[PDB]
């Protein structure tokens, strides 16, 4: 029972063991679609759910099962379900929970494709969504309705790294009879554990920190066994079909083995870079949970064991300065992902949101000089020198 | 332009080319999540859809792009979209096309998880489904409604390998203003091409023949560029998130290279085994498009270039005989998939449908002695001798 | 016991079985370096060779073990040993068998890197090699010495596809107390079985036909258990260290599943292309075992079940014509490998042997207009039309 | 030019870059055997070595090239060459450097299969080896002969973690005109850099720390470009054929990205466990470079930036106590590898060397109670509690 060891030991060992056939230490890649039964009796046993085995990889698989058990342990949930993408973990969750007529209260500062799913796809199926500022828990309460099945939040949230009081939101949702689903992608279980704070369901894009090596698109869902069985035998099997390939599970198991030491280096590196940016006369704002000037600093200190690897910051001179600076880094790479071992940088005003009206973007927290930085495992002095060089150039 | 060569040449070369960086012949495994831009300008160009490149693997990927282009060529469609599973190809299609209030006419003899999706998940989102016997095209017409967006069919269909007149159904659907979606999984593009017969959209589980090696769960969607862009930038990106991992795409590209020679051997082997079963006094019925006694034999001859690798057959003595025979093979393997290089066998009455009421199953075409056989690439005499041994045992 | 079924059944099933832990049909990828023991006793048991298990992937591995067992079955040898390359299979063999003072008789028409190993590396370790024309078995006998441990041959041989009478050479070697090692790469076990003809050891580059998909560098060694144990526990473990990665073994297991149907299509396609080339007035010579004009045609008919997928041919007008024609194909690809699913072509006089003196190359069988063709699985009319177009251009 | 950044930055970025075709951040897996040329001219250009490209994966490959460039940077060598195993890196080196008549001076405390290669395989090819105690540099000098081409050392050495003064041995070898080859496997470039100390060639089993994830068998060779070209175009191409598969290279690139943070945690964890063992009344000896009682402690402080992740120690009560304790761990795993993320333990007296005469083993430094520990990334308190439990049991 691995649930008893320290959290680093669990990251290494939870859900894994030497192969019972051969002693192979690495979990084998069960890259198979079909499983063979010894008897007609066994096929019937496994299919009606009266026997525990494997049948078919869309349903379950030994490599994926290890990833699922591990992350269940690390989030302190009963069960895990892996998915083809983080988006797929989110929609497999909500399409399992919601039907025509149901309602959802959702943070507005959430991942873009989640916003499009809730804004345009959900109401198309008869499921209505109210969007609120999840940093003010009263807004969550005001929007709740007799039909509300789910409150949905992300913390820290993009793009300004605002926070959401999970424990407080969980009590509000629970009192009105709703579930709290938390996207814990930015933090990983090493830094934040929503289920310990009262959330019901945790979703991750394992694409980001949990895998950590920028070579896997994936997601995971953690929660009660009864909900997870529904998300598997209805949500995955019937609705999204978003199963994770066993190779992607195996890469994620391998990437997650260094989660603890990676997050330590990410956050130590990020704290140094945030302090450097807070002292730079060309940087108007730095958004980072580890800085004292952060509006919800003490909530972050209660709710997160580390301030995280993501920084946002605003550069003197708006849209053209951010573009100059972003075209002037030589070590940070221009990309839209985060959580990789390489430092990644994006300038949303001249990249992702370039054909959006300026004051349409500004309502959504994205200013003309806002830059988001995914701090990698490089030497922080090298990242800082690069940033200093590009900032200095850009002004 | 590979669309000009013979169909075997296309299976080998369509969508593929030596790598422009290095001349590597095998398509590289671009096992990456993130892509890097050279400039802020490039990020903005690619994101608004004004420039053709790559951004993020959930959206698109060079390895997956090759698989998509290849199968587009082989089905004679404009564009392809790969998915995490065959189920995901089906639901990404229909959830892209349908919204609250829409209606679907569907064959009843369809894959089980498709039946559960249409029967229970679709009406939950406000989308109603009428199920009909797609072997009688008038039933399709009778069920059509002003709200019908889609007619959905599978041919050949499980479990009795009944057929559906694609060209006739396509005209009916088109006259009433609906699209025809065809699941072409059983046949592969080598044996049947729905889009040439007037279907609008073709879906496959590449898990079966297209990959052929029983080591990939995947699906593909082929059709017009305008629909495929919606299925990608809304259906995948926002709703299912069912993207295919680039490794699974690469295995499918590799498996499909032998599609033509595999299907030839499957069908040659299957024809021999069907004739053997038709002559066996303990076998009451053999269902196989290549046998003259097949109810729709001449339609199969117009619509399919080969009779296929799947056989169903009924064994003297019902439920207990089928169980004895299935527990008595020593070379065919008991499994629920099909299209692998190994011969696979299942007895649905005592496996998949064992806790279903007998006359509930019989309405659904599954009799007590029905066995489904996925004929592999073994020597047919060996498969036959094994079958003969087990049949002989079972009675 | 799979050694009892037909040869296609064996290609599918030999050495493989459903996983005993999970029923997974595909052999798992045991991508591990280390294996764990349950007890100190077990470690000691396995290490002294008193117990059968796994210890460490350089020594053995369950995925590699399957590949080894399969190819042992197909060559009718007792045991197999997989290697990092075909070269590594050859040198692990000979460095296991030979020591300072030993001697080798070798065909001169052998693979280039084998020629460099024998010509320059072997005598550097005190092991002398005499090179002979292995198409004249008397030359083999004349060169034999009291120190000769090994006769080494390749058949068919490059570049002119000359043949070597395996059964006759085997008797000569055995009478003088030497072993016959045969490189069976060109033929694969499907087309030729040296061990049935009296060879002692068979080596393959699985890079070519056995894998067949141009994505694996590998080799295999088949022979008696007593020699194979030495080649493993001394040759691999201590001398070359050329072990195969378990992923490469798994890809080779997957590629070899279609060996029988691939070789049939290769040889059927090759026969058609050879007949086309024999009729072309711009083609001076066609070398192909399936053509009646082949100098050793009837030996090929006794010794090979099919004439093979490789053709060589000479083009009117020597060096500049061969260069024009090779720069004028648009479907055959310019590459130096063979056995892939794509048709591959090379012009050794202006590629591999371009800075070699013309009459140095001509002693080695390579004329100015010689072209080697690896016939793929495309439609033969497409390959022929391409060849016809390029030949026509080149003259 | 990545050779200019900090050592962590180099671990992340050296030898790697976004793909020039597509911007893919992860280095693509160029899992190909064959490369295609655009022209006959290009084939001839690349083959004679007059042009820089790719030809064939046994020779070179873009994925393997990245791994080679990276590790060249980290060791401060000109060039790298990857191999199928650590053994293959060692023998490809020495079989490239040595021929019949040459001589080698070698540490006796070296890896077992290296000892078998030098003791039994080398003299079989006419290459003589003298074995010495490399901790006394005078022994190295005394054994040198006019024929000596190579001095070969390992530091730290198994099983007692004795050290070898690289800088001093390098001067001795160089004065007598020999090369110094150092096996740097135990340390990785993060902890020790032989080439900066005057070694000529560095070899690694990347199986251990450089990959770090217990799922790759591999080796690497770093040194001057002129020697590396010989080791590639003669040693690999002709003699061992021990090339690394591009998938194994890609896994090693991925594993090495966390080398710096893994080695920090290994050594921090190991220091704590060594201090715990030094204080335990049932532990007679602890061998660890970080302990002051270590015979060569100050040399270790000059030559290594960290004391390493390996500990050896002797347990009260000899052979039966070591066996009890090893059969009594429940978190450390019994295995013979090292450098994995899991803590690994072995008791050589009752496992690897169990059928060796007791005083044969004791000459070789292996006492009856000697245990070797590969300290993983678990929580050290958990490892210690496990060790304490098993020690306490064993006595
Ligand atoms: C990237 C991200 C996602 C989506 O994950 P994918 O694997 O890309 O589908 C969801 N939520 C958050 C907070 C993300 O950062
Ligand atoms: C197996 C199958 C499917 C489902 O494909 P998956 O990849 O398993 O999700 C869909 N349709 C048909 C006809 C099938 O046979
Ligand atoms: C290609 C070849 C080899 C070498 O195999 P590799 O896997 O490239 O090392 C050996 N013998 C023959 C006949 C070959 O064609
Ligand atoms: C394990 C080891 C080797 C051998 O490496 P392999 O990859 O197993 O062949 C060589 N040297 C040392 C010091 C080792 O620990
Ligand atoms: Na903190
Ligand atoms: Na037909
Ligand atoms: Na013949
Ligand atoms: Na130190």
């Amino acid at each position: 029972d691995c649930r008893t060891y320290g959290f680093n030991t669990q990251i290494v060992h939870a859900g894994q063991q030497p192969d019972p056939s051969t002693g192979a230490l690495s979990t084998p890649i069960f890259q198979t679609s079909t499983f063979v039964f010894d008897s007609a009796e066994q096929g019937a046993a496994r299919f009606a759910l009266e026997e525990s085995g494997y049948i078919y990889t869309r349903l379950g698989n030994p490599t994926t099962d290890a990833l699922e058990k591990k992350l269940a342990v690390l989030e302190r949930g009963e069960a895990g379900l892996a998915t083809a993408s983080g988006i797929s973990a989110i929609t497999t969750t909500l399409l399992t929970l919601c039907q025509q007529g149901d309602h959802i209260v959702s943070a507005s500062a959430i991942y873009g494709a989640t916003h499009a799913f809730l804004s345009h796809s959900m109401p198309k199926f008869g499921i209505n969504v109210s969007f609120v500022d999840a940093a003010k828990p009263e807004e969550i309460r005001a929007a709740m309705r007799p039909e509300t099945k789910v409150v949905y939040i992300e913390t820290p949230a993009n793009p300004t790294l605002s926070l959401v009081d999970i424990e407080t939101v969980a009590g509000i949702a629970h009192q009105q009879g709703a579930l709290l689903v938390v996207d814990n992608t930015f933090m990983s279980p090493y830094c934040q554990q929503p289920l310990q704070l009262g959330a019901d369901i945790v979703v991750h894009s394992v694409t980001k920190y949990i895998n950590g090596h920028g070579d896997v698109i994936g997601g995971i869902i953690v929660g009660k066994q009864e909900f997870i069985d529904q998300a598997r035998f209805v949500g995955l099997k019937d609705i999204t079909g978003g199963c994770m390939s066993p190779f992607n599970a195996w890469l994620t198991l391998r990437g997650v083995k260094t989660l603890g030491i990676r997050m330590e280096r990410h956050c130590e590196n990020a704290l140094k870079i945030a302090r450097f940016l807070e002292g730079h006369p060309s940087i108007t704002r730095v958004y980072y949970p580890g800085l004292s000037s952060h509006p919800q600093y003490e909530l972050g200190q209660r709710q997160m064991s580390l301030p995280g690897g993501i920084i946002s910051f605003e550069i003197a001179g708006g849209l053209e300065a951010g573009r100059r600076m972003i075209n002037s880094v030589e070590l940070c790479l221009l990309a839209v992902s985060l959580g990789d071992t390489e430092t990644l940088i994006q300038h949303p005003a001249s990249m992702t949101h370039s054909p959006v009206a300026p004051e349409e973007r500004l309502k959504a927290g994205i200013t003309d000089g806002l830059i988001r930085l995914s701090v990698g495992l490089e030497d922080p002095e090298d990242i800082i020198n690069d940033l200093e060089h590009a900032i200095r150039k850009a002004t």
